[PDB]
DNA sequence: CGGCGTACG
DNA sequence: CGTAA
DNA sequence: GCCG
């Protein structure tokens, strides 16, 4: 089992759910409190286990395992042996972690406001909604959106989101095209949220495209919120029986050089993106980001015409989207 | 012990 | 500060 | 919290 998770394959489904569950609220919960390496290290204990071949029954199994110390081999013997885990417990129930957890979800907070707004003895959303003054608009709109962006948006949901958006990029500049990224990307049923890709074939002409596709979708009363630009946070009104609801889109562009770059980075999963970058700077020296690959000694950018050409000049084995789930 | 991804709005 | 994978 |  290699150290980092872009050096393996981490299918959506696999065989230890519950215990990657369990160091997922750890991770989750550390994040709460700022602690960014308690963070790391739970997310990758987790996804080392997702990646095993089958379940985990033996405390023994996890010798040599990378990413397993004191504290999750602890979390994991107290689930083999009693099916709970009493520190996970007590993360689940506790004010704190259900009112972060709570306030970090909506759309335009943070970490550090929701903090804030526990330190200042807020706990519900209807809290929030009360004091209205100290809101954004992003939050504001977050709040009023809330109940229908905590629902999971479908496969179905999103071939009806892709051919809108196809209908406005064509408008806006001929010959563009769209592409799903993100968890829908990797084979996931569900998300909350759905993220496109646009490009364009001649380069330099996708410069300026994304305000004249946001301007045509808001023309059309497709556009419930929006904020020169080439990443769109939206919230789409996406058609329901006899109704609609909200749903939250990312557009993003990027001109075709770039295209493999940006289609690595927005198809995930976000802690395979970090482990790559991670894996590049530390272990080949070379700089990742969604633009490019920049190797610091030479002073060049490493031209890519597929995901394939990047994990080549990684030196790491080719993984499909499908194998990206870390 | 230092390090822990790297961008854009 | 927020957002993104 | 864990790795190197
Ligand atoms: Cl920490
Ligand atoms: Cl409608
Ligand atoms: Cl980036
Ligand atoms: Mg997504
Ligand atoms: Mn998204
Ligand atoms: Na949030």
């Amino acid at each position: 089992m290699p150290a980092y998770a872009c050096q393996r394959p981490t299918p959506l489904t696999h065989h230890n759910t519950g215990l990657s569950e369990a160091l997922e609220i750890l991770a989750e919960a550390a994040g709460f409190e700022g602690s960014e390496g308690r963070l790391l290290t739970f997310c990758r204990a987790a996804s080392v286990l997702k990646a095993l071949p089958s379940p985990v029954t033996t405390l023994s199994q996890l010798q040599g395992l990378p990413h397993f110390g004191e504290h999750s081999s602890r979390v994991v013997q107290e689930l083999l042996e009693h099916g709970v885990c009493e520190e996970v417990e007590r993360v689940r129930r506790s004010e704190r972690y259900q009112t972060m957890k709570l306030f970090t979800q909506i759309f335009g907070v943070g970490v550090k406001t929701a903090d804030r707004w526990y330190r200042e003895g807020l706990r519900t959303l209807d809290d929030l909604r009360e004091q209205p003054q100290k809101l954004t608009q992003q939050q504001k709109a977050g709040l009023q959106h809330h109940q229908d962006l905590s629902t999971p948006v479908l496969r179905s949901d999103v071939d009806a989101l892709q051919q809108v958006v196809e209908e406005a990029v064509g408008q806006a500049l001929p010959g563009a095209t769209v592409t799903l990224t993100g968890g829908f990307r990797r084979g996931k049923l569900q998300g909350h949220d759905v993220d496109f890709l646009i490009t364009h074939p001649k380069e330099g002409q996708e410069a300026g495209l994304l305000p004249r596709v946001m301007c045509r979708l808001q023309d059309q009363g497709l556009i419930l919120y929006h904020q020169a630009f080439e990443r769109s946070f939206c919230i789409f009104r996406l058609p329901q029986p006899g109704s609609w609801k909200a749903v939250r889109v990312d557009l993003v562009v990027a001109p075709v050089s770039q295209f493999p770059f940006a289609l690595l980075g927005w198809t995930g999963s976000k802690l395979f993106q970090r482990e790559l970058r991670r894996f590049s700077r530390k272990e080949k020296g070379l700089w990742l980001n969604s633009h490019g690959l920049f190797d610091p000694e030479q002073k060049t950018f490493f031209q890519a015409a597929s995901e394939e050409d990047i994990f080549r000049h990684l030196g790491l084995e080719y993984l499909p989207p499908e194998q990206r789930n870390a």
